[PDB]
């Protein structure tokens, strides 16, 4: 996240981290939603790797023993079908993942809320983005959790010229393009959450950043727009 502040430890409980093996340790690449004691909601280019995952959730530093961590392992891991392996910007960027055993839920860690299936948000929404992802374009990862204020762009504006003309579908949403806060690398497959009847709900999956930067101003960060999706959601947990 560009551009953010540091979120309190309880504020995002359905926020994991995602990481992977590299030789004796562990690495977060990619956040995710708790949706189900046993099961992660994450983007499809976070998990079409050659990679071996756990997840952590009621994590805050990354770095650090907070004393509230959950480590589980990643048991099945089931892309959309229609996702194409790195080409985000024909969508179906989103992944369920099992976990090998319940979390336990407590103020840290709670099932992210999502919306009714088909809800749009109207222009300049109120919405979060979380993540531990770069804190500058081609900087490093933070430590702790950080969040950004990041008002939804409607597919009408995102859509045109000025901003990401054809790149964008009806099935993503945009959020920010003020050109100071974003996205970056490692805040992929993390929740956009958007105060909506007075309720925190999961909006969105972070998908993509412009070729430009992360940052950049009309460029919007692109999220998978969960809303589309909530039938392959259930269709998916009901079957597995
Ligand atoms: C995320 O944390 C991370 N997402 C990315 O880095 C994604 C994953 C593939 C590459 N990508 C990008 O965001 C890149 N953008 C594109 O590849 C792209 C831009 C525009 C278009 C188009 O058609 O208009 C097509 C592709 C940028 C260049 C890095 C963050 C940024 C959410 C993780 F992947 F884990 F790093
Ligand atoms: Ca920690």
């Amino acid at each position: 996240v560009v551009g953010g502040t540091e979120a309190q430890r309880n504020s995002w409980p359905s926020q994991i981290s995602l990481q992977y093996r590299s030789g004796s340790s562990w690495a977060h690449t990619c956040g995710g939603t708790l949706i189900r004691q046993n099961w992660v909601m994450t983007a499809a280019h976070c998990v079409d790797r050659e990679l071996t995952f756990r997840v952590v959730v009621g994590e805050h530093n990354l770095n650090q023993n907070d004393g509230t961590e959950q480590y589980v392992g990643v048991q099945k891991i089931v892309v959309h079908p229609y996702w194409n392996t790195d080409d985000v910007a024909a969508g179906y960027d989103i992944a369920l993942l099992r976990l090998a055993q319940s979390v336990t839920l407590n103020s840290y860690v709670q099932l992210g809320v999502l919306p009714r299936a088909g809800t749009i948000l109207a222009n300049n929404s109120p919405c979060y983005i979380t993540g531990w992802g770069l804190t500058r374009t081609n900087g490093q990862l933070a430590q702790t959790l950080q969040q950004a204020y990041l008002p939804t762009v409607d597919y009408a504006i995102c859509s045109s010229s000025s901003y990401w003309g054809s790149t964008v579908k009806n099935s993503m949403v945009c959020a920010g393009g003020d050109g100071v806060r974003s996205g970056c690398q490692g805040d992929s497959g993390g929740p956009l959450h958007c105060l909506v009847n007075g309720q925190y709900a999961v909006h969105g999956v972070t998908s993509f950043v412009s070729r430009l930067g992360c940052n950049v101003t009309r460029k919007p960060t692109v999220f998978t727009r969960v809303s589309a999706y909530i039938s392959w959601i259930n269709n998916v947990i009901a079957s597995n």
